[PDB]
């Protein structure tokens, strides 16, 4: 019961994630997260790397927030797909999980391309009746990944 | 335990409804939907435009079956991928929700392309023990869309 | 009740499935089938065919266990993303089930395309606590497709 509970919130989770980046409502992004928080986005590769270089990196919510300001001040068509989370360990109410994802966009010329995929790998605190991530780190596989003024994945 | 009940039906009938259209079990689809449906697909833009094109639109159910008819007297192989969906309001037994889809498609030269990627936007009936389509509108991103003869999203 | 424990079990384990194989946790996937099983990877087409063509066959675990010794020996990433399972039957705890998939793969060029597309069609034993497949059969719909050394779909 306590596993379905665990189970359920976390897919409910990835599921409004990835809409709430589609529909564009930015200022919702930072919010999934508790404070002291850790959001990046590493290549497959880098992960066995000395020194593993993250393409975008956010160590607090501050950094989080500051991105999504960015984005405005300085103004694609995306959209999620998200597998079904692989819940890998569970102590007390903080559970690790990972969930394979793959980000499609629509550009100018109106095709639909695969912009990246990877898989989540996840941190969440599920006390005091909520769902927040404490820390997500999005290992892909695809090599152009945007630069400047890059949305969430 | 109501909440899990509606979450678990409508993501049942996504995949049912999904696999339908790719079986190519068209006959199956209308049954999906109540008598006084309406299903349509739009783009993303026309969804704030003043008059937004529907380029495929339904708003009873005989228009579902005619469209059925007409596939199977002027005779690709689709595949979709739904989202888990999320409920964004609840009245009675009678709930909205979205998903996100990317529909694939693969023609005769044998290659797997994005053919429809988008999200539904619904209006479920889940009363008398059942679940049926009140509305269905697919919000859609990729430009290219089959105009004659085309298989529903 | 147990209907939801079905639908969780099969879905719960399609994801893991997934994520073995995206992984390259490859020594894992021979452990997700019966001793006695079958695995096989045929064309949609040659469904019909008086004679249908597996491009991989894999009729007891000694044969998936000798597909990753000789994947080990003759050293792509891949991504699967994998829909909601829809149960086709039951007799006691054996359920037969299907659910849609594609097959992303990035290559040294670096793009990420579409590699396979199709639909798995399944036989669980869900019997002694466990979820095991006792056949898997993955009916695709995209030409081009590994001969040598292919990895798993
Ligand atoms: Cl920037
Ligand atoms: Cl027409
Ligand atoms: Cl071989």
């Amino acid at each position: 019961e306590v596993a379905q509970v665990a189970q359920s919130a976390i897919d409910d989770f990835n599921a409004a994630y990835g809409l709430c980046l589609d529909d564009d409502r930015l200022e919702q992004w930072p919010t999934l997260f508790v404070d002291d928080c850790l959001y990046q986005v590493i290549a497959r590769e880098n992960v066995d790397n000395g020194l593993p270089a993250a393409v975008m990196y956010c160590d607090s919510k501050g950094m989080l927030a500051d991105r999504v300001v960015a984005l405005r001040k300085a103004n694609h068509f995306n959209r999620h797909l998200i597998g079904r989370a692989v819940i890998t360990g569970v102590e007390g109410d903080q559970v690790s999980a990972e969930a394979s994802y793959v980000v499609f966009q629509t550009r100018n010329d109106g095709e639909t391309r695969i912009y990246n995929a990877g898989k989540y790998v996840d941190r969440f605190d599920l006390s005091g009746g909520t769902v927040r991530l404490k820390s997500r780190t999005c290992i892909y596989d695809t090599l152009r990944i945007a630069t400047l003024l890059a949305t969430p994945i």
